[PDB]
């Protein structure tokens, strides 16, 4: 797929808003993922003892991991689809070490969109939502192609 120059502009405009509070966004996104799809929590040995939202919000290490996730995702989005070199280390760890199906990437894409609405109620319209969905779909499609390049069925 291909985004218009105007769609990338929208994605990068919304991402500047994330970059102003990376830790807050990343913490909310992982908690939403875990509450919506508790099976994903079992993939995190360090976090699977957390059982309630209130324990999750008090974990400093969960927040740190949020920053890690969004920092990587931001570097990719800023490439406006010219991201092959950034995807390779990511596909490698997620396919071969963590053993994350592409389905779980759809789940965290849903959590990102939900948290962007929850944190930016008047700043994230249908046009920006559509552009971000396209950019995240482009990401998931290209990382599924990198899983296959590595010999895995995501
Ligand atoms: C936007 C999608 C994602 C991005 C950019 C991302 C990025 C990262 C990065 C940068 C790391 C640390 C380095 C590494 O191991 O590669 C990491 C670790 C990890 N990721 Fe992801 N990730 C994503 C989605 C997911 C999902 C949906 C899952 C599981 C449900 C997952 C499972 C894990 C696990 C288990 C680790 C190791 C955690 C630990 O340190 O204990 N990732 N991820």
């Amino acid at each position: 797929m291909v985004l218009s120059e105007g769609e990338w502009q929208l994605v990068l405009h919304v991402w500047a808003k994330v970059e102003a509070d990376v830790a807050g966004h990343g913490q909310d996104i992982l908690i939403r993922l875990f509450k919506s799809h508790p099976e994903t929590l079992e993939k995190f040995d360090r976090f699977k003892h957390l059982k309630t939202e209130a324990e999750m919000k008090a974990s400093e290490d969960l927040k740190k991991h949020g920053v890690t996730v969004l920092t990587a995702l931001g570097a990719i989005l800023k490439k406006k689809g010219h991201h092959e070199a950034e995807l390779k280390p990511l596909a490698q760890s997620h396919a071969t070490k963590h053993k994350i199906p592409i389905k779980y990437l759809e789940f965290i894409s849903e959590a990102i969109i939900h948290v962007l609405h929850s944190r930016h109620p008047g700043n994230f319209g249908a046009d920006a939502q559509g552009a971000m969905n396209k950019a995240l779909e482009l990401f998931r499609k290209d990382i599924a192609a990198k899983y296959k390049e590595l010999g895995y069925q995501g």
